[PDB]
């Protein structure tokens, strides 16, 4: 977690869905995924949301099960290449995870109106890493 | 041309961050802990997907819409296993560079067929690397 990380910011999120995406450095990719995921959920009658905790640290983003406090998923910060909220709905937050063996997945979440706050927290973690450089 | 493109029905049971190491027991220890947690917390739900095995990657695909939900580069899949006496479980570790996550699935008694497929995928990929 953040034994050794100044940053340790926890957010309540609800996972909406993910898609494979093109590996580019364009933030419009997040918006397009949000559009596709939100449409697909509505059209296929997907209303179920499960609450997770999103942890932002200096080294990674983690998704934690609030029942068990078990880390279900971890995303190393260098691989989180794009992150954004939606100008027309700041409840939304998405990011792109780029893997190197080239392969990218965009992950979309809803929050309790914390899209901008999450983005600032990830942005701060990215800034620390650029300074450490 | 003949290409590896093998689909399997799988139901996702859970995943957890694990320590990065070649320790092959990691998948089985993860299986135990995920199964125990599901029992403790009275979890019934397990989302169905299609697992696609190719020489380049594993993908999880929405069975109804054919959308690729997740993709796992084959070189990052550093451990994978089923149980011979319980081929209704399949799991693997995805290692990104080191951070590792173990993913656990239920299969329709096809755990050995999945493992054989992923092994063939890895052989095809090794052939291209050596060429």
């Amino acid at each position: 977690e953040t034994e050794d990380s100044i940053l340790h910011q926890l957010f309540i999120v609800r996972f909406l869905g993910s898609m494979e995406v093109k590996s580019d450095d364009h933030p419009d990719v997040v918006y397009e995924t949000m559009r596709q995921i939100l449409a697909a959920r509505a059209i296929h009658n997907i209303f179920r949301m499960t609450e997770s905790h999103l942890l932002v640290t200096c080294d990674c983003l983690k998704l934690i099960d609030p029942q068990t406090q078990v880390t279900r998923l971890t995303f190393p910060l260098p691989c989180v290449v794009l992150y954004a909220t939606h100008q027309e709905n700041k409840r939304l937050f998405g990011f792109v995870l780029r893997t190197s063996s080239l392969s990218s997945v965009c992950y979309i979440f809803e929050s309790n109106n914390e899209g901008e706050k999450i983005c600032d927290s990830v942005g701060l973690a990215k800034q620390i890493a650029l300074h450490a450089e």
